[PDB]
């Protein structure tokens, strides 16, 4: 006896991709703050 | 004299398979909660 | 004098076999309750 | 004088055999009740 | 002299068959109680 | 005068043996009910 | 002599089928609780 | 000689039908307990 | 000399038929007790 | 010669009806126990 | 012969209604626990 | 001939009323357990 | 010649009525045991 | 001729009263078991 | 005939009061758990 | 004629007192389980 | 002519009293079994 | 005439004492089951 | 026949009120946690 | 012989619908907690 | 057969309103934190 | 019947006071953080 | 008849005191977490 | 007559002590969970 | 023998879809918090 | 006359010792469940 | 004239002793069943 | 004149011994039934 | 005169040993149920 | 005399083996519930 | 007389070892949850 | 006697592997949150 | 009578040690989270 | 009756000391962050 | 008795290593933020 978490092991990875996937998009929006913030300073400083 | 639980011994195993079998499917649904929950956190955190 | 329960002694055994025999079948049905009951719990627990 | 119950003494035994003989057969039928009764209980109990 | 219980010996067996015969039918009805009772439990337990 | 129940005294014992003898066999069948009944409970309980 | 529980042996199986049969349906209802319960958690967790 | 339990054999079956018949109705009431009990749990669990 | 119990021998059988005959009817009534008693248990057990 | 148990044969049936008749009423009372008992459980279980 | 459980068959249903009837009321009380419990969480969560 | 269980038939019903009558009161006490038990849970849950 | 058991034939019936008569009353008392016994069980079971 | 069971008929009823009478008292003691048992459960359940 | 469960009917109520009575006290102790538990949370949360 | 169950009527009550008496003590022990169980929960919950 | 069973008629009653008398005492002992048996159950049940 | 069951009346009571006497001891053993059973639950519950 | 759960139906509602009633008070205490918690945050945040 | 759980099989489904039915409504209330909770965070976060 | 959760279905909605209702008030208090927090920053920033 | 949660209703309030009471003290300590934090900033800013 | 839960009523209160008693001590330990946690923040914030 | 449960009354108390006794020890182990759990939180929180 | 959880296996998947389905919608609402929060920062930072 | 249950009285006690004796050992095994169960919780909680 | 049953009166008592004597021994064996039966229950219950 | 039943008086006693003698042996066989019967019960009960 | 149940007295004891003897073995099998049952719970609980 | 339960003693053991034997298999199925349950928690917790 | 539960006493211990034995293994699996859970937190926290 | 949990001991380990196995995968997904979160901060901070 | 939980009292303590023992090790692992978390902050803050 | 949580009351304090004790050490590490952070600012500011 | 958490004690440490191990790697990534952040300032400041 045991418990066949055969497909359910690899199933974990199914969601994982999603975990790596969502980040890119948020992090892509995050990037504006790094631009705009330096722009925000740019126009005072430069 | 005795009592011939000959086939009834191995009969126990007949159901057992079922016992190991059902788990995989529930545990396969359980896995969503581990994905979605980390997704639920992902979108706040990441 | 005495009373010749010669064959009637061994006759007892004739029925006996029947006594051991019926049990297996009932006990074979009993076994469902041990499966189904754990299945009944399986689907809540697992 | 006396009364010659010479053969009539041993004659008693002639019938006797019959007395021991009939019993076996009835007692052989009696035995069903000991089987069936335990069978009658068997199917409720076992 | 004696007493010719010649046919009356084997006569005992005539009824006997009847003795074995009736049992099967009652015991066949008995069997419902073993089914229904486990069914009675089945629907609570399973 | 008296009545010579000399052999007929010990004759009583002839049948007696039979009385002790039959019991063992029935009691040997009785024993199934003690097994099967605990088996009947075993499969629900254990 | 004996006791002809010939058909009554196989008769046991007649009810048995019923014993295996009822379970599926209850266990099919049981399954909602495994869905709904994870749904009940899903909507808080996910 | 014998004893004509000719019709009385099949007579056993007359009652039997009744034996199978009553069960359905009780078992039909039993079924509420399997519904209501899961409903009883449903409203806490789901 | 002798005593002509010629017809009176076979006469015994005349009554006998009656002896086998009455039984069927009583035994046919007896059968209710085997039905009703199991019905009496049926409605508690099943 | 014989013995005219002509009407007394069918007489057996006169009482029989009574034998089938009384049962219905008791068995009709028995039925409460099957209701009330499940009601007794109903109010704890449901 | 047989046993007239004619009305006693349908009698089973008489109690049944009661079996379906009581449930609604308990289950109607059960429902508070599903409200109050979510209210109990509502006031912490929302 | 027969046996006049004329009034004794309907007599069965005399007791019956009692059979239906007692239940209400016990079942009325049973109901506390369904209240108190949900109250017992109420004060933890709600 | 013969023997005039003319009135003595029908006389048998005179007592008979008594035979059918007494039964009703005893059987009417018997009925309490069928009520009280089910009442005896009622108060534990229901 | 006949047999004057005139007073002895109604005599049956003399005892009967006693038959109905004793029951009340036992059944009155029975009732404790229905209270105490629910009390026995009350203190665990409520 | 019948069975005088006259006082034994109302007797049921005698115990009942007890059934309603015990609950208040347990439920009064239950209430601490609803206070202390919220106190247990109070000191972390507030 | 009758049967003088004069003192034996009231005798029933003699035992009854005992029936009410024993309960208090058991029910007094039962009460620990209601304390300790809530204590058992108290120390986790509070 | 006749036969003067004048005093012997009423003599019957002399013994009768005894017949009613002995019962009370046995029935008074019987009553323990109704107490003790319910006590025997009391200590398990209550 | 009559029958002098003078001492034999009171003799009934001689045995009676024994009837009340044995009970105490069994009932004293019964009491363990009420302790141990609550102990059996105590160690799981408390 | 049936079982008169006439008042016992509406009896369910008697307890129900209690079920709705207790909640308000607990939920009224719950509300502090929603105030104090926001107060707990208020004094850091505002 | 067997046991006609013909309608009682499909009867299981009768309750089932109820099992799927109740969930929707609770789960529909559950959904508030997913809104309000994100609203609860919304007003701090956004 | 089935289980009449007719009103108990719509009953779910009764509580629901409450579920939507409480939120508004808490969320109305939540809003202070969004004002005060920006006020808390306002007085440093502006 | 019902369940007298008469004092146990108002009992809820007993704990409540405690619920309002503890908060003041914690919230009184919370206040330091609002002082010290602005002091922590004061000494850099002012 | 009734059941003398006279002392067993007030007995409930015996344990209760214990129920109120244990809380103070745990809640007294709980208080550290409210100090230390604000201390934990104090040293970062102040 | 009666039944001398004289010592068996006080016997109940013999076990009782045991009932109060075992609890202390379990409850003494329970206490670790209240320490360790707050320690488990202590090291994250403080 | 075994237990035909044939359709009930695949039945698990029926609910599963629902499990994957609900998430998308919540996670779609979650996304606002990732926008608004960065907007909340955007207007201070940019 | 009487019945010398002289030694048979004290004989009751012979078995009793056994009754007290077996319990200790089972109750000693019971104790593991109280340890292991708290250990089972210990490793999650602590 | 009369009949000198002088010694034969007291002779009755000679056998009597035997009547009281045999009982003790059987009743001494009976006692095992009261031990073993409670032992039989002991090992399941305790 | 008279009739010299001198030796014939004491002769009566010659047979008597035989009368006391035979009993022991039968009664010795009787005893098996008291053993076996309790054994017959032993194996079901114990 | 009397009846020499001299050896037949002690004969009672011959069977007795058997009565004490059989119990040990059954009770030895009983013990599995006390192990397995706690094992049955062990694997869920521990 | 005695009763030769010579083989029937050791016969008890024949069934016993069966008693120890069946357990292993059920307990082997039980084990899934200990795995799956921790798996059921694993996927939420880990 | 008594009942030789000599080996059956120590027999209890045979199973006990098993009771202590199984725990270690489950508790050894339990330990993962204490690792993984802190790992689950580790990767967010550390 | 004992209970052969020979393979069932090592069986525990069968599931265990699964317990260690699932964690790696979840913990592997957990790791994104530790990356993305520091990335989420990276793009503001760096 | 009583129940010798003499060693079983102190037995409780046997497990207890284990209860205090396991905690240290978990709490020793807990401590990393208090280090690493402050390290996690250290490297941003310091 | 009551429950002797005599030592278990003061036992609470045993752990408490530990609760006050651990804090000092963590809070002693916390202090670095208050130094280093001001040092971190010191080297830019001063 | 006790519970052999012999290896399971040291087992705790098995995971621990993992607990110390993961930190280094995260903390190694944390370090970038301390570099980059000072670099982020470096290029404005220096």
């Amino acid at each position: 006896g045991v418990i066949d978490t055969s497909a359910v092991e690899s199933a974990i990875t199914d969601g994982q991709g999603d975990m790596k996937a969502i980040g890119g998009y948020i992090v892509g929006a995050l990037v504006i703050l790094a631009v705009a913030g330096l722009i925000y300073s740019m126009l005072r400083k430069a």
